[PDB]
């Protein structure tokens, strides 16, 4: 009691109740799974990213509007259907409902657009029509590739060549949907952006019985190297033709999330099924329940001590601003970002508020979505002469923006990480402040 | 041997983290253990023939379940009949005799406070043929199960009353319930109703950690293959369920339509039979079994303290087996309670306890049939000979293994207080 | 080679008893001493000639026994000690801050008696920064020498000195009002039984690092040099144990201030103490101080708990801080970094005081403000580095964790800097 | 059923605790020690401690081990040392409450570039009057070993060679010394002139850390209590270093100049009983034996498994004892490794076996006379009953007291493979 005391004496015992707290401050993991309870309500924002896939039945512009606001973060296009025309019309959907907010800065949401490819078929490495929809996808501007049947390091260079010299700030997401991916899992995660458990042709390359596994082992790996790693297919398939799921489909989405998955994903039940919207809302309340769940006392100690040494700057201020959140319960981390890798580097090690990322970058706004917890907020106001000004008036946006979004109030603290000069890759400063 | 300690993920079983265990998990490393999470079927329509019930027996059913909010007492005196045939199909070679527990699952209260009249006369019939558990529907408090246990009357003092949480009041006075019941089942369907349907996977995971730290059975229940009612192979979200589920603790795993009504009875037993041996593997031994130690209390039992030395000394020679004598299932639920990966094989001479022990994770009933030798200690021994030859028969044990074995100092339940370390031969 | 030295295959291991069997005598160590040494002054060590080699040798902190010698005799003492601390101050680098603490006489048969308002008075008078009270048994007992101290000695330490049965078992409300504790092994080796100290050593030393209070482990520690050049095994093996049970202190009293080799004592203890803090399994005590420190919204505290786990990250040379009572590097102290805490401050009091808190090195500034606040704060961030490198500290390449406030004036810590050397 | 009172004895709010500081936090003066000390007390024979008056005197105290330094005195004067040490211990023989086995250790010379004429005279000595131990001085590497092994001739295989550290080569040759010999001694009065003195410690702590790994004896020597050479009472900083001798886990402690010629003997054997019985109270078995169990290698061997088994289940129940059969002493060793809280009572045939087993924390040797029984198992109950009935007439029991026992299948040794948990009647 004596570590929580004074805490729980200023902030009150109704907040120490509320986002599994009591199960989160537990000295064991059979203390905190008994400490689980059905009543204390989740709090935080959902932290785990949706993609759902675009199809007949989440195409229209007014669909794609109440998918955004369900909590779609990103739009997956999958290329085994329909022509060039047919999915350069869906990205036009998808980009006119999301700029139907855009009216209100404070609040607008970046949705991502990922190309699934058809995949290499019968052939040993990338097919022609790949080369063909790749390069459809750079002339498109699409943030993410989830590269199918990738089977060695080899096939993403190949996936990133097709990509052209236009293309080189797109993330590729190897998909591991076969007994050899999973064999080479290492050499394909090293040269990857990130990985995608397809389970549909995973279980049925692999015995189906065997597919949690080869799901926990990618998950464990993807975090430790601390790079997005997305569960895929069948999580909500009765949704298809029913409006509610199935008690195994719900404890899928928990686990994958529990599991340590930064994305889930929706196929069918979002393309073709009769309950596109109710899919994506029943994904969106399971995760938040799940990463409440989340037993944040052992995983921040493993992730710690799993992660070798590190001299890079924005990896010790990431690890820095985490363990100072946990230790005054912060609200959220504000982080200023070009590229996303800062704020990639505060998701890795799970930290339980929120990562609000600022940036000017609309892709890299979008992009982040692959990374847990991470919030992206556009900056659209052009540059204060001084570069300090600049920096602070970006940090009061993140401020304002938080306590006109539902993340902070007056009174709470804040960490807020920035760095020493303009440009990507200078990330060394973390502050504590208190919010006014 | 280097190829002994590739298999049933014994690299991701020696991990510092659980991070690196996850990490070290490994599809190629196949298990090698008996399926220690019992499968209970629902009974109807489609597994009520003898020679399907013989199929569901082989695949993998331990458990039938007799849902008594349908049919008739004679259509239930029939579906008992024709399990006991199949199970009794199988006696003539006692080394293989597979014994199967009869659940019977009440209708509820309905919307009455607590025990109905058809629910009283239901429990009457279990007692008068011989059922050897009870699903207790809509369990809210403990006067519940005292009431399930006065209608069980003064000849059902030995059957288990497992009580079925299926709502908001049940999972908030979990405790009081779980004091005086044999067990739990997280019933999901009337669950997921009850309360919102995205906290149900909280309710579950709680109520299995409170099982596991008591030392008391568990049951996941409801829709874990719902889609293979109609379908030959499950969903990927359904095989996912059946491993959390047995991740998570549980000690039963159960099937209802899948097996009541379905077109793939025996499938849907042979894949639950499948995920459970690859879940079981998986199972982080080093912080589970530290944990569980940790937080079981001191005990000055003599079965208790036998019990955890004999689950010790398994670990510390990577023993194929803990053979137990046991009259009442109780020092075989004992070793249960500290998760060991070696198999838990009870012999005993109760066909009531040996149908009911398959309630708790990891045992493997042998019923022995032969009348007593004269002197005490040859009649121990020659029960531990059994366990060792149907252990061989069944796969179990090799010659060259090392078994556990736990008995008593006399005769009668409630005196096991000696582990032995035996070389098999 | 780098992971071979200061003990870090024994660092790296994953139990304490893999820890303990990976101990290796050919391992040398490479951090500065962070235990500080106490040397009582006395016939043996008054002399400026000895101070100065007290001081090169390893002396933090000058003890004044009260308990023998006049007001006359004890302001001489003061005096050289001083003026040893200053003939080093030409050539700041071997220039070293030195605290000078009052040990009282004590209560007697009496609470506080009429001589220790006398001395205590005295203290103030003189400057001292440290008061050492004898046979501390209560709280009211704090108090008592918190008024004799006045208005003009707010802000001089008060190190309780647990001597006695009733010291021990109402320890907890004297640590709540003391800056820290002092196990004084003489006087309660004669109080409570002789085999029992060792659990009160530990248990003291064990609560203060909990509370991130200092505690000083002293009496008998290398007693046989009183007469002897070299000490005995149990002497060596005990100063090793007082550093590895927590102790931020080390003490020395007949050894330097009547025996016949005071500088010989100090260099034994400072070698000793330089080795057993290498062999600190630093991989479960950060886990446990990390995991019992309370959670906590007051900046400073949010920013040294970052700041110590950022430094054990990239396994920085320094933690380099300003502080201007020494809270900011008391509060680092607290989670015992392997980097060492460099304390740059112009308040030469609490450059003084902060000899009692394990790991600080502090530097005194003396510089005139620049009109800019900002670039006054950037001037001691670069003195800290400087400095650092130059005493051997930090070398081309090394990464510092820097921790500064958002203004001026002590309790704005808010800040932590990732640096690379040059 | 046990009460508040006992569990607030024997620093056991300190051994609950869940991390080292909060162990260390929870120490407590006014805690006092209820078991029996366990790190055995080696005392040197010298003018000081010669007489037999004075040597009954010192086994009053606390003395287990004599030892006789051959670096002094001759043949005739060791003779004589051996014969008063041997008529004080058997001066007590009328009383079975009083008698207690102390074993007799020969300490060499040492070394030149092999074993020195000196020394093969010296050991050969040594097995002419039957001494238990040999303290091998200056071990540098296995070689040492074997020349000192070679030289026990054909009689004196059984007596135990104990090398001692006493250079910065031995330090580094440690692992192939401690491979070859019975345990090591850290001998810091020369390792602290060969080596810095402020490494000395790493020295100790890293051999003793080795030593409890390896499951063999580590002593502690040198220096411990000197000031009490000249002085009724020790310093704190000896106080403090035999404390943390015994929390290092030394299985013995020792006393030189302090016993062979100093003017209080008797009271620096006083000394180290006190402080010793604290220190073995405020060990923080949790993580101890949680650091044993893992370190330790997975076995085959019945023993060690049995040995294992029967601490986990003697923490369950907080036994008063563990009873062991044994005829070579190495059933108690394997007990001893694993550091339990229980006292380790070994009841054997061998004289021999009864003094060496003083060389392991908490073994309490009794020397059973009885003639064989013809049926075995009487053989076996008789000496498990007589090891109960010492227990109670010695106070580690009493009536309703839990003891846990340690037996094997068969006669002779190796054979131990079963674990009782017995109720005291
Ligand atoms: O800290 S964690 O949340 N859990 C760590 C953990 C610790 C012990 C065990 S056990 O020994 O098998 C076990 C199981 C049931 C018992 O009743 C019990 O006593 C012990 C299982 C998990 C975490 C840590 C990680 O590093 C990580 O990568 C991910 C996660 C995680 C992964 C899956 C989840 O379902 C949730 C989180
Ligand atoms: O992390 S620590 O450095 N050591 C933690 C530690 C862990 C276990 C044990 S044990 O279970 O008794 C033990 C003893 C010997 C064995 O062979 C073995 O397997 C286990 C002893 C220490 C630390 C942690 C603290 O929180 C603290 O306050 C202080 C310290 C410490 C204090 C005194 C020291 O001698 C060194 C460090
Ligand atoms: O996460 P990234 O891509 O490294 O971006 C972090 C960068 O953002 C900043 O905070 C602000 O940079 P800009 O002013 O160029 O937007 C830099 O100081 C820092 O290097
Ligand atoms: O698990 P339970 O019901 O306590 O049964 C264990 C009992 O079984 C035995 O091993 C054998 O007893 P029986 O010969 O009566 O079958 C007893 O020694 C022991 O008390
Ligand atoms: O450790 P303390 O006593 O709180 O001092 C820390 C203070 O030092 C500073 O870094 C510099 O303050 P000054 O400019 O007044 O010396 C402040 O920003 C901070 O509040
Ligand atoms: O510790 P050791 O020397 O192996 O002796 C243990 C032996 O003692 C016994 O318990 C009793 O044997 P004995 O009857 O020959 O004395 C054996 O069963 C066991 O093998
Ligand atoms: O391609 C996919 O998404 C799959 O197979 O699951
Ligand atoms: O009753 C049941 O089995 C259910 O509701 O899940
Ligand atoms: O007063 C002291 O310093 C003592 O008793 O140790
Ligand atoms: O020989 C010894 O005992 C020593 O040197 O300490
Ligand atoms: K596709
Ligand atoms: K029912
Ligand atoms: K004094
Ligand atoms: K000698
Ligand atoms: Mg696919
Ligand atoms: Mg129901
Ligand atoms: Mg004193
Ligand atoms: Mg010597």
């Amino acid at each position: 009691r004596a570590d929580v005391a004074q805490l729980t004496q200023e902030l009150g015992t109704a907040f120490f109740q509320q986002q599994q707290l009591p199960a989160a401050m537990a000295d064991t993991f059979l203390e905190h799974l008994c400490l689980l309870d059905i009543d204390s309500e989740p709090v935080a924002a959902r932290s785990t990213s949706i993609i759902a896939t675009i199809g007949p039945a989440s195409r229209s512009v007014e669909r794609l509007k109440e998918m955004i606001k369900a909590g779609m973060n990103i739009a997956r296009l999958n290329f085994s259907h329909g022509s060039h025309e047919y999915h350069a019309e869906s990205i036009a959907n998808v980009r006119e409902a999301v700029e139907s907010f855009a009216g209100s800065p404070l609040s607008y949401r970046p949705v991502a657009i990922a190309l699934d490819t058809k995949g290499p078929g019968s052939g040993p490495g990338l097919s022609e029509q790949d080369v063909r929809d790749l390069r459809f996808g750079v002339e498109h501007g699409v943030d993410i590739v989830f590269a199918s049947f990738v089977r060695k390091a080899s096939d993403v260079a190949a996936v990133r060549a097709a990509l052209g010299p236009e293309g080189h700030g797109i993330k590729i997401i190897s998909k591991i949907e076969n007994h050899e991916g999973v064999k080479r899992f290492d050499e394909i995660l090293e040269v990857s952006d990130g990985i995608m458990v397809a389970r549909g042709d995973l279980g049925i390359e692999i015995p189906a019985e065997k597919v949690f596994l080869a799901q926990k082992m990618m998950i464990g790996r993807c975090n430790l190297a601390g790079k997005p790693v997305v569960c895929a297919t069948q999580m909500l398939e009765s949704m298809i033709t029913k409006p509610r799921p199935t008690r195994a489909e719900t404890s899928d989405v928990a686990n994958a999330v529990l599991d340590g998955a930064d994305c889930i994903m929706l196929s069918g039940e979002t393309a073709k099924g009769n309950f596109p919207v109710e899919a994506v809302k029943m994904q969106h309340a399971i995760a938040r329940e799940a990463e409440a769940a989340v037993y944040h006392r052992q995983l921040f100690e493993e992730l710690r001590r799993a992660a070798p040494l590190s001299r890079d700057p924005t990896e010790v201020t990431a690890i820095g601003a985490v363990e100072a959140a946990f230790k005054c319960c912060a609200a959220a981390i504000i982080v200023l970002t070009t590229t996303g890798r800062s704020a990639q580097l505060l998701s890795r090690y799970r930290p339980r508020a929120a990562v609000i990322a600022v940036t000017r970058s609309a892709q890299a706004a979008r992009q982040v979505h692959l990374c847990r917890g991470v919030f992206p907020l556009l900056y659209r106001e052009p540059p204060e002469a001084i570069w300090a000004d600049d920096v602070d008036r970006r940090v009061q946006f993140g401020i304002e923006s938080g306590k006109l979004r539902g993340f902070l109030r007056v009174g709470d603290l804040v960490i807020v990480v920035t760095g020493w000069r303009p440009g990507s890759g200078y990330t060394n400063i973390m502050r504590v402040l208190s919010i006014s």
